[PDB]
């Protein structure tokens, strides 16, 4: 630490997101759709269990079920992608961990 600029920018600069696998399948939805709903509520409410869940979104379309769940703090997300690696979902296990910004899974193609 040192004397300077105290202050003036009050905004977050890091990762603030963590994916999930083995958590759901695209061949349950088709089924029934409370599959994915008591899926994606339970995404929010373990995500919870720490803080709150500033965004969620549920990959309806892996084979692999792929979740992202957001968070306001790199804290909270930090250490509930080493407690929710071992969550279990649809009665299987699940495994966390922290996104960057390179899968396709929900992003787009930025051309044309």
């Amino acid at each position: 630490g040192s004397s300077g600029s105290s202050g003036g920018p009050s905004r977050m600069r890091h990762e603030r997101v963590v994916i999930i696998k083995n958590m759901f399948h695209p061949m349950d939805f088709e089924d029934d759709p409370l599959v994915l709903n008591e899926i994606r509520e339970d995404l929010r409410v373990e995500c919870s269990k720490f803080g709150q869940i500033r965004k969620l979104l549920l990959f309806d379309r892996h084979p692999d079920g792929v979740a992202s769940v957001s968070f306001r703090d790199p804290e909270e997300a930090d250490y509930c992608i080493q407690t929710l690696d071992g969550r279990w979902f649809g009665g299987r296990q699940i495994t966390a961990q922290a996104w960057d910004g390179t899968t396709d899974y929900q992003s787009g193609p930025s051309s044309g």
